[PDB]
């Protein structure tokens, strides 16, 4: 559920990258496109 | 240790939504802004 999910990282450590990278990349990329659009429409 | 860790989800069940909602919302919102920008610059 929580702690156990972490244990998997100790044995594998090749899964957390997918989940984290998904939430992180999405939020980052998302904002990137937003700021770019605002600046484009700004001027 | 294992099973118990899962039980926590049955009691709360308000955590998985954060992770999933983060990856899902990020990917969705991200694309949304992208398509909107392409259309705005298109015309």
């Amino acid at each position: 559920g929580s702690q156990k999910l972490v244990f998997f990282a100790e044995d594998v450590g090749s899964n957390k990258g997918a989940i984290i990278g998904l939430m992180v990349g999405g939020v980052v990329i998302a904002t990137v496109i937003v700021i770019t659009l605002v600046m484009l429409k700004k001027k």
